[PDB]
This record gives structure tokens, sequence and C-alpha cells, in this order.
């Protein structure tokens, strides 16, 4: 929390002064992995092995994915989160977006001289913007920006989950799954305040015969994940009933 985290960023900056932009990441991953190999944690050392291999090969997206999983299961880890944000910032610059890279860099700077996890989550949303900005959508970036602004003034770890749902909608809107109208309706429902009208809209579109049994369950499980970290038991039951109806019946 402000210590043992600023040294990692300082070393990253020294090894990035050259301009390699890839050996600094590997050195930071090494620094993190040494602190967790000296312990008796064999679940994190192997994960950092895989992450370093992915970064060295060039497949940083898999690294950000599995580091995201790690930081979600265990948010106590703060150097792992710092290296995750560094890899996110490095990957964003490869996608072709220089202003999102600047936003993530300032997020790293504010995370180093603090220790609050509320910035890490914010970085995720910025990262997601890049992804959403690459799939083609432009009207989905604004909702993500609104969530990003609302995270930096509330610090709720439940606003990145809605961004994950929006990313899922953007992904399905491209491949050939659920069409534009449902995407816009669900985005509008997730935007304002509704996580219960989303369930009803998905069910209504499923019964009317406009959504497959796989995309509907994907959206419903994402909504259940959002509703399991909000302290709601009148929406966990609703999501469970909807998943039961769509899945089997
Ligand atoms: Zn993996
Ligand atoms: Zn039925």
């Amino acid at each position: 929390g402000g210590t043992m985290l600023k040294e990692i960023l300082e070393a990253y900056k020294e090894i990035a002064r050259t301009g390699n932009e890839r050996e600094a990441l590997l050195r930071a991953i090494d620094i993190v992995r040494d602190k967790y190999s000296e312990k008796g944690d064999e679940e994190t050392d192997t994960l950092l092995h895989r992450v370093r291999l992915d970064v060295r090969e060039g497949n940083l997206e898999h690294a950000v994915e599995d580091l995201k999983k790690l930081v979600e299961k265990r948010p106590e880890l703060k150097d792992v989160a710092l290296v995750l944000i560094l890899i996110m910032a490095e990957e964003v610059k490869k996608l072709g977006f220089p202003e999102f890279a600047e936003k993530i860099e300032e997020l790293v700077e504010k995370f180093a001289e603090t220790g609050d996890i509320k910035y890490v989550y914010a970085a995720d949303i910025v990262y997601l913007m890049a992804l959403v900005k690459k799939l083609g959508d432009e009207e989905f970036v604004k909702i993500l920006e609104k969530f990003y602004e609302k995270l930096l003034e509330t610090g709720d770890p439940v606003y990145s989950l809605i961004a994950d749902v929006i990313l899922l909608l953007a992904k399905l809107l491209k491949e050939g799954e659920i069409s534009e109208e449902l995407a816009r309706e669900v985005a509008e429902l997730l935007e304002k305040g509704d996580l219960k009208g989303v369930v009803d809209t998905v069910l209504l579109y499923y019964l009317k015969g406009e959504v497959s049994k796989e995309a509907a369950v994907a959206i419903l499980e994402k909504i259940l994940k959002v509703a399991k970290a909000l302290g709601d038991e009148e929406l966990i039951k609703h999501a469970s009933l909807a998943i039961e109806h769509v899945k089997m019946d």
C-alpha cells in the first residue's frame, strides 16, 4: 500500500527507459514471482509462470484474462494487481488507442502512491473500452465511460461486472448471435439502474423466439454474477429461476 508497490513501478520505469516495453514487464513479473515463490504458495507461482510465458510470447490478452481471474478470487494481492494494470496498459497501446493508454498510465500512477483496489477495477473498464472500441461499436463506449466515472467516486467493485456484461453484449453483437435491438435494450437497462428488467427482457425475447439458448444463458449467468455481489436475494432467485427456465425448459 504505497510501499513495495512504488519500488516495482520505479524498477519498471528504469528498465523501460531504454524503450523495450517488454523486458520491463518480464522483470516486474519476475519481481512479483520471487515474493510468492519464497512463500508456500504454489497456486500463484505457477500462474505467474504462465503469465510471464504469455507476455514473452506476445499473447498479453490471455495474461490479462487469467490475472483478472486471480485478482477477482484473491483481491488481497496488490503487487499482482499492479503488474496486471501494467500489462493492461501495455496491451492497450498495441490495440491502437493512445488516450486509453494514458488513462491507464495515470491509473497506475495513482495506484502506486495509494493502495486502494478501487483503481484496479477502474483500469479494467478502461481496458474494456479498448476492446469495445475495436469490435466496432461506438455507442457502447459511452456507457462504459459513465461506469468508469461512477467508479472513481463510489469505489463499488460491482461496476466492473456490468462492464463485463456490456463486453459480452458487444461480443455477441458481432459473431452472428443476438441482434442490435436486444443489445441496445439491455445496454439501456444496465445503464440507468435496472438488473431486474434485463432478466425479463431476456426471457421475453427468448419466449418470442429471437434469442438462442446459449446467448440467453450467458447473459443470465453474467447478470447472476452481478447480482451475487450486490447483497440482493430478491434478484439472485429471479436470475436462478430465469436460468432454470431457459436452460432446461
Ligand atoms: Zn490460461
Ligand atoms: Zn417455458
